[PDB]
């Protein structure tokens, strides 16, 4: 599991409303959080999906 799969999610200080993903590795899922917009971090993906294959390995 990379290291950045334990990063708390991160909306940024960006005014929009995107729906991302992150992988919560305390809840062994991925899940929906509001991104800004600017200065993602790694945690930040498009869909579940792409968080899971990244994160969750196995």
């Amino acid at each position: 599991r990379p290291a950045f799969c334990l990063e708390p999610p991160y909306a940024g200080p960006g005014a929009a409303a995107i729906i991302r993903y992150f992988y919560n590795a305390a809840a062994g899922a991925a899940q929906a959080f509001v991104y800004g917009g600017v200065r993602a971090k790694r945690n930040n993906f498009a869909s579940a999906a792409d968080a899971l294959a990244a994160c969750a390995a196995a």
